[PDB]
């Protein structure tokens, strides 16, 4: 049921099928968290009725956008809008006329999962990580269940809240050394490129938010892969759980696991802690 805006019209019109239309004056900005391709990510609360003023991550699309700019920025919408899933972030909706343009998505009090792991680092027992590895393979499992494909999965795009509950997001528009061999080459992303990305997220996660391939040069990674290169075991990391990023590291994509394996692997080892050795 992942129906592709760009099959679609034009947002505006994917947009409001997918997005609720927010009052732009229930929207308090409260504090700058980052700049985006568009415009500066802030947080801030969000006022629904019958229900305690709900916390809130407003993207804004910055003033003087071309017609072009605001519809690749809430292209964003018409995707993240499908989704109901613990571990896809939700939409609480956008504003595309009237007033300034957002898409108010939910507070993730811990921000993205590679700057978290780097501030935390050493700070989280391997099920626990195993923990943060399983809820991003259970939204990816649906994100595939369900038509869509990430094409730019990453740890930089996963968000963590305050449980340590990992959420996969930023879903436009419709990369290197995260991206599979056959996409790199070929343009052939698929939910199999997805599974090699998931391992490079699984790898970030272990090492605790370490750059893929550290220095190497772009064409550096591109030749050891083709090569047989693939990264170590990070410190502390299980061998168990270092295959499973191999197997999602495989050169013929068929061979590489399915996200429905990936998360009963990786359940296995949070269970008992030791099939991450054996």
């Amino acid at each position: 049921t992942y129906i592709d805006p760009e099959t679609y019209e034009d947002p505006n019109r994917a947009v409001h099928q997918f997005a609720k239309e927010l009052d732009a004056s229930c929207i308090k900005i409260e504090r700058v968290i980052g700049a985006g391709e568009f415009g500066e990510v802030c947080s801030g609360r969000l006022k629904l009725p019958g229900k305690r003023d709900v916390a809130v991550a407003i993207k804004t699309l910055k003033v003087g956008y071309t017609e072009k700019q605001r519809r690749d920025f809430l292209c964003e919408a018409s995707i993240m809008g499908q989704f109901d899933h613990p571990n896809v972030v939700h939409l609480e909706g956008v504003v595309t006329r009237g007033k300034p343009v957002m898409i108010v998505i939910e507070f993730m009090e811990n921000g993205a999962l590679d700057a978290f792991l780097r501030k935390h680092d050493g700070q989280f027992t391997v099920i626990q990580l195993v923990g943060m590895l399983r809820g991003i393979a259970a939204g990816m499992r649906y994100l595939a269940h369900m038509g869509y494909v990430h094409r730019d999965l990453a740890a930089r795009n996963i968000l963590v809240n305050s449980n340590l509950v990992c959420k996969v997001s930023d879903f436009g528009l419709s990369p290197v050394r995260w991206t599979a061999p056959e996409a790199i080459q070929y343009r052939k992303f698929t939910s199999a490129s997805d599974v090699w990305s998931y391992g490079i997220v699984m790898w970030e996660v272990m090492s605790y938010g370490e750059r893929p391939y550290w220095d190497m040069s772009n064409q550096d990674v591109i030749k050891a892969i083709e090569e047989g290169y693939r990264l170590p075991a990070p410190m502390d990391c299980p061998a168990g759980l270092h295959q499973l990023m191999l197997d999602c590291w495989q050169k013929e994509r068929a061979e590489r696991p399915k996200f429905e394996q990936i998360v009963g692997i990786l359940d296995k080892m949070i269970r008992n802690p030791n099939s991450a050795h054996h």
